[PDB]
């Protein structure tokens, strides 16, 4: 259920990001149509500029949160699949790299780290050979639906929106802007 | 079939290392008994000191090349075992890491490197989870005899004398002195 929990977390994050970008687009089109009009309304255009700026900041933050949630759900799926599969095949995987496993319990910390790094490097060449052979494969059978729905990669729109970042001072300034807009808009 | 070559290389390296060790022991014991003896030939003492130092250098080099051969044969055995293991159960391994392996062909250098790094982190966490329970195992069935006869790690006597490092000029002058010793003892 934990994988399902992360899946629905990412789904509602995606929904929030989508509605945020829809609101941003509506604000932008309203601003441009008002600018096309003959009315001056300097205060109106200034407040619309502030609104669109804070809304695009919110869209960027939502995209970043969606990226983090997607990474989290992929990571938890990876860890659970690896745990269950290795439990099903503990002996085979252990004997594959056996000569560097005995004595691990009492091994010194530096030697322990060096041994596990050597094991990872040994698996690196197996992964390289597997990708060189380039066999076609899909997600795990047990959670194929969740992994297909979550997508192999996040949407490119979130990638380009999250490409640019902001300094923490601007982050907190925009957080205050969001708080005040929510406060004065609820009335 | 390079495993057999590595095995016999390790065997003859061990034989040469034992020969160097026993000849060094003989040289040092005869030097000690001549020191305790009534003889006062200072030239004999100086030449015995030269023999002792050159034999110590030869033993150090033999230990170094034995360590290199042992690590080489261990790497070859690990590579072969992992290769046949992935040829046996590699599809399930690829499925377990599917969320970061799809479309590897068209990925750029940075994307491929990051995906490989994430896969290494995943397998590292799986390995540490497996090692947490401390499930004891043995050597690989196909090549158990070679691993047993080469040992899990080289003995202390092969590393305790190899903890001293020589500058390249020292190595060159010791090589020249060893060549002179061989030339003078051949006649």
């Amino acid at each position: 259920t934990a994988l399902q929990q992360a899946f629905d977390t990412c789904q509602n994050n995606k929904a929030a990001w989508l509605q945020r970008k829809n609101e941003l687009a509506a604000a932008e089109q309203e601003y441009l149509r008002l600018l096309s009009g003959e009315g001056r309304n300097v205060s109106r255009l200034d407040e619309l500029r502030n609104i669109i700026e804070v809304r695009k900041w919110q869209v960027n933050q939502a995209a970043g949160r969606y990226i983090r949630s997607h990474e989290a759900v992929q990571h938890i799926s990876i860890r659970d699949r690896l745990n269950d599969f290795m439990q099903q095949h503990g002996t085979a995987l252990a004997a594959a790299l056996a000569p560097e496993l005995m004595g691990y319990s009492e091994l010194t910390a530096i030697a322990r780290n060096c041994a596990i790094q050597r094991a990872t490097d040994a698996l690196r060449e197996a992964l390289l050979s597997w990708l060189a052979k380039g066999e076609k494969i899909n997600y795990s059978a047990q959670d194929s639906d969740i992994l297909t729905t979550i997508g192999f990669r996040p949407d490119v729109a979130s990638v380009d929106d999250s490409r640019e970042k902001f300094t923490p001072a601007q982050n907190m300034i925009f957080s205050r802007k969001s708080a005040q807009l929510a406060s004065r808009q609820s009335v």
